[PDB]
């Protein structure tokens, strides 16, 4: 199945303003450490450009996505590079299409394109959301229930 334009839009707003959050080192490492190795491998010194969410709503979907993603660590972290680093989904399919190969884009009879490689990354992204929203929705959900309760 595939997400709704609204449900798609929903989520990537939210996952836009976490990767934010997370790239401005406000996730403690502990809580992931597949979001702990990451930002270790991002040149250090950055400056924030884009809104971000609060610290709350950063911890929760960070445990959400983490919860989710954990299994499929290269997914995950094209997730991050994604939302958390800003790199163009161009850009991830250009550098996963010009490596050497030490998973994805390896190559279909026809030899391995930026194009196919730009596809796969495209499918990962949506596959990844589709995971993430049912979760993400049921967190809110929940908080908001529990914040009433007294
Ligand atoms: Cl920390």
């Amino acid at each position: 199945l595939n997400l709704t334009k609204e449900q798609h839009e929903w989520l990537n707003g939210w996952l836009e303003l976490w990767g934010a959050w997370v790239y401005s080192g406000r996730l403690e490492k502990r809580m992931s450490s597949v979001i702990a190795k990451f930002m270790e491998s991002v040149e250090p010194g950055r400056v924030m450009t884009r809104p971000m969410c609060n610290d709350d709503d950063g911890m929760l979907i960070s445990q959400v996505v983490d919860s989710v993603m954990y299994i499929d660590k290269k997914a995950f972290g094209i997730l991050l590079s994604y939302y958390a680093h800003g790199s163009s989904k161009h850009a991830i399919a250009s550098y996963y299409h010009r490596v050497a190969r030490p998973m994805l884009c390896r190559g279909r009879i026809q030899k391995p394109s930026l194009a196919t490689c730009r596809r796969e990354v495209d499918e990962i992204l949506n596959a990844s959301l589709f995971m993430i929203y049912p979760v993400l929705d049921s967190a809110f959900k929940n908080r908001k229930r529990v914040e009433k309760i007294k």
